[PDB]
């Protein structure tokens, strides 16, 4: 009998089947269409690995050992519920359903409760790493049934990314906390990608760096404090040559990058729960504005943007490293908004997430994997109740040392009419969070004028209204 | 009686006084009759006759056919199963108009539920507070044109009338009326944020005292920034406290949460993929202010040095650069607001006429301005206008006044003054007007780690690369 079952063989579950078999476990498999079930065992016997193939979902359910554990990697839709309903027919008490797809967390909380209304235990697990992380080591974020995580952890611990000793797996928490963490993960991924793209345009359009020089600076930044998966791949991307022309491949890609849904979700949670995430607002704005490509062409023909002529006595020494410090400053700020949202929702949902180990599971396999997340993990284990992360003593010293660089990057781009909303929002976010008095006294005074919303006073309690 | 009104609350109270002032007669009902009692007291004070009722059954039958009922009770489960209960006494051809500020999707359920009984439903957003009630509202009725047809004249003569042309229009089908009202206050949230950032730029860079600030705002209200918010801001900043020796605005605690209204339009922007950065900054400022005891702890750790401005900093004409900068951000703010309206109008197939929407906003609103009459002039000149600052009127204003926006952002950034709405407004403009954006690197990244296909400059088809 098999140890684990896996429904849904895309480019993501296939390689997870190979990983599970590569680590001493052997897996059962089912797909709606059987050509991909055909292709998977093809690659299994190629790599000298055994994977059992099945045509109906019933034969594989009966070919697992109790408690039966099944993983789903099918796309979000009614298909998730037609699989889960039909798995429930054959499943009995104590059996485990593990959803690995990126699903809206409210959907999971609904399905955890329907499935335990049959005492079928549900594990909503977010997976990150793509199809490289699948095959060799991803970042697992399982949440929901603590019982189900305990019976399957051993499969996850040896199939995840190993940072030294540490497997990139941890019990996230109860309910749909697994999808919420993974959702916040791609929110921080969207912001990291936007900040990198804005650093790319500062060097190319102010220091007027060619595409290879940009690849070197990213290969030099990747050697450092911002050593990350995304920074290293930009160095590779910027150096890549097209095979149809003699140009760099990135320069021939049309600048339309829409939102694929997941990352969009984090801004909805931010808005409705009242937790600001400005770095992510700029990231979604950049993606959404790019979609109107033929409106932006008409707009530029009316508002022609001139080539960037830099002042001859503008000083640009250390600007490459000021952008270094600025980018690192904006990443500290970007994670601060993400983890503050996680912390707050953790308290409202009563999940009591451990952000120290969430940072530690994210050190490998995922898209945002960086040495930076080891500083975060060490920060929260030093202070387990830290709300904002740059309030940590080391991080606060990093902000105070590198914030002038962020000011000068925003100043230089502002003067030369280069838009970097993520950089501007990140420094705007810091200046408002760290200010005791904000101009919302005038707003509260305005609302009382026309709407009688009442206001509160500095020196006394109670709500007051005045005829101005 | 000509019209009945079943939930007046504190707001329909004042609506009855106006409706009777112009030759019509109103029936009235409240859940609790202490307020229907109070309504007639003010009715006979102002010398008009208004009918009061205690049960819902007696009031429905006292109007001429087809009987039309208005509801102005707050959003909740009470309104929607009430709609099960109003359906009880109403028959076909009756007109039900919801005037409460309601989520447009919540309405869309009831228009189609009511058309399942051949009772046509009008989701109408009302603005003006209860001053708009007595003297003039901004009516935004949408849904069934037939249902708008029986109440049309009642709205035309009871709204805020700019001369003779009424601030009422058939907005469109479905819940289009509520969506206009929602997007309207979205621009209201952004206008307040842009003004509040102008207030702190003058206070902390030019060291303007509250009286100098009131004069500049009263001097902006005389010019291109003639608006209701600019005029009341001049009054607010000049008002003196009677409890202490300070200005009243300086003794108000800086915590201003969102009451729902502005929060909703940002949800639509995110879910439909229409960027509204000016509105994003407005909600960010409000949401950050609620963490007042976190902002105090953060400031103690990040001591802020006093704003010591360079003695050789040039600040002459800075007051006029901020005028043009603030005006630039208003054009940009409305551009995102009307673009969202334009986009949702075609996604919902409402075929809204934003020229008439802008003209509906000439009276009654918090956002009243002569500025939006020029907006109406833009759409009347080009009904297919995509973005509003691409119009020739605004484009020449933008091209003349955008340099002022650059130096305002530069000066605040230099002295660490946070102006998220100003920074977003100038970022939004530079990207909307850029043919090539750095999102080619993003598409290359997604194809790298996620194997998402991409499109090319010079050719069709979807491509994937082994990088
Ligand atoms: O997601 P994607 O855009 O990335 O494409 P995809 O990788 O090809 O889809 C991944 C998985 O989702 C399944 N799937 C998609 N739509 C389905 C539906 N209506 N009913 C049942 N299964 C469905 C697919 O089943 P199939 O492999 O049978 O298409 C596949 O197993
Ligand atoms: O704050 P605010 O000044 O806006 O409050 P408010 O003006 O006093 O309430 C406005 C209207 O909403 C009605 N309302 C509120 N909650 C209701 C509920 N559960 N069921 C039925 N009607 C309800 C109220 O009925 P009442 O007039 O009976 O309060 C009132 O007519």
């Amino acid at each position: 009998m098999c140890d684990i079952g896996l429904i849904g063989l895309a480019v993501m579950g296939q390689n997870l089947s190979l990983n599970i078999s590569s680590k001493g476990f052997k897996i059962g498999v089912y797909n709606r269409t059987y050509e991909r079930t055909e292709e998977t065992m093809k690659r299994a016997k190629e790599e000298n690995l055994v994977v059992y193939g099945y045509k109906t979902v019933e034969e594989l359910i009966n070919n697992l050992k109790k408690p039966r554990k099944v993983i789903l990697l099918i796309k979000a839709g009614p298909a998730v519920d037609e699989n889960i309903s039909n798995i429930l027919k054959h499943f009995e008490k104590g059996d485990i359903i593990i959803d690995g797809g990126n699903e809206w967390y409210i959907n999971s909380e609904r399905r955890i409760k329907l499935c335990k209304e049959k005492d079928v235990e549900y594990l909503a697990m977010g997976v990150s790493g793509g199809e490289a992380g699948a095959r060799y080591g991803c970042s697992f974020m399982p949440g929901g049934s603590k019982y189900a995580y305990d019976c399957v952890k051993e499969i996850l611990e040896k199939c995840s990314a190993q940072v030294g000793n540490s497997p990139c797996v941890t019990y996230i928490g109860p309910g749909s906390s697994g999808n919420y963490v993974k959702m916040v993960h791609n929110g921080i991924e969207y912001g990291d990608m936007q900040l990198i793209s804005e650093s790319y345009v500062i060097m190319k359009h102010i220091l007027k760096y060619d595409n290879q020089k940009l690849s070197e600076v990213f290969n030099k930044w990747n050697e450092g404090i911002l050593n990350s998966y995304l920074i290293e791949i930009t160095a590779n991307i910027l150096a890549k040559k097209d095979d149809l022309t003699n140009n760099y491949l990135v320069d021939m890609i049309l600048d339309i990058a829409g939102a694929k849904g997941t990352g969009k979700w984090t801004m909805l949670e931010a808005t409705e729960r009242g937790i600001p995430c400005p770095t992510m607002c700029a990231a979604l704005d950049a993606r959404n504005i790019s979609v109107f490509k033929e409106l932006r062409t008409k707009a530029e023909s009316n508002f022609n943007k001139d080539n960037i002529l830099i002042d001859p006595n503008e000083d640009l020494n250390d600007f490459e490293n000021d952008l270094l410090n600025a980018l690192y400053c904006c990443k500290i700020i970007s994670y601060t908004q993400g983890l503050f949202l996680l912390k707050q929702v953790s308290e409202e949902m009563n999940w009591k997430l451990n952000l120290g180990e969430i940072a530690r599971i994210w050190r490998g396999g995922c898209i945002i994997r960086a040495v930076f997340l080891d500083r975060i993990a060490n920060a929260y284990k030093n202070n387990e109740k830290l709300e904002l992360l740059f309030l940590d003593n080391e991080f606060s010293d990093d902000i105070k040392n590198k914030l002038p660089s962020l000011r000068k990057i925003v100043l230089m781009a502002t003067k030369y009419s280069i838009p970097i909303p993520a950089f501007s929002a990140s420094l705007a976010y810091f200046q408002m969070v760290t200010s005791q008095n904000l101009p919302l006294n005038l707003v509260q005074a305005q609302r009382d004028y026309f709407g009688s919303h009442t206001y509160r006073r500095t020196d006394r309690e109670g709500n007051y209204h005045t005829l101005w």
